[PDB]
């Protein structure tokens, strides 16, 4: 019953488990329905030799997490988790 | 004095836990989750729980918590659906995954 | 957005100034008397009166006293005013089926 990810305001599909807790954070290689806003940034990054850009809910705007460059690092919990 | 002390059914005032069992399972009391129909639930998380009524035999199929089967929990006094009792599993064997917004916080 | 007297439509908060007390902003609570209530937290309000000295008596958030807030204009409860805790100092417990909410 944790196979998708979704935005835990509005239900957006972000993610799933064939793409993947480190905040807790979960790193996904693919995600879908964000934007991702501004230029790329090193300050204070969690992984180093990564830049960040903030990845926001396309659907309702909420902030998830980031995108890396690369990867996404998302919010544990700012997602919902439920089944395929 | 304390007013966060109880929680009972929001729909009829039947005893069903208390803020001193909450349980951190994962490192948070609180899981949002979703089942194979859509619906979005906010679910807190509590050792121990009364008042309610476990309904039929426990299940595993998309269990939101690795390890545990599942039973639904039914308010015992006026059938409201408050959660799901958890068991089968390790370190907590059992506990509760009730539903925030079904419930009402209060004083002893 | 902004929040309505539902019975009188007079301006009492913001959608902007929503406040989650312990990590939401609805709370559904009881009374001692056994009422319940849909609370919604806000961090500012304006057009209420608040009545009477603050109380600690069966607070529904710890550390804060609390004050009944009724509309200005018409007299609706409304909710309460929480005082004197940190982080934040006060804010306010609105009843949300007692508010319009719409475009300013
Ligand atoms: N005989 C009564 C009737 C009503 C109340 C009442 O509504 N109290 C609220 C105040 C706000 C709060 O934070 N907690 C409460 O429990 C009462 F205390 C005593
Ligand atoms: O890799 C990252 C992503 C950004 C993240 N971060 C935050 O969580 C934060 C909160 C407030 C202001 C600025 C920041 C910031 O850089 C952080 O600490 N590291
Ligand atoms: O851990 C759990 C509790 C039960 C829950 N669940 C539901 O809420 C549901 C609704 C409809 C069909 C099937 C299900 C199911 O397994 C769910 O998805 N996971
Ligand atoms: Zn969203
Ligand atoms: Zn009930
Ligand atoms: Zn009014």
């Amino acid at each position: 019953g944790a196979s998708i990810f979704r935005c835990r305001q509005c239900g957006q599909t972000i993610s799933r488990r064939d793409w993947l807790e480190h905040f807790r954070v979960w790193c996904f290689s693919l995600a879908q329905g964000l934007r991702l806003i501004g230029a790329p940034s090193g300050e204070f990054s969690w992984f180093k030799g990564y830049d960040w850009t903030i990845a926001l809910c396309g659907q309702c705007g909420s902030h998830l997490g980031w995108h890396y460059e690369t990867f996404f690092g998302l919010i544990k919990d700012r997602l919902a988790e439920g089944p395929a």
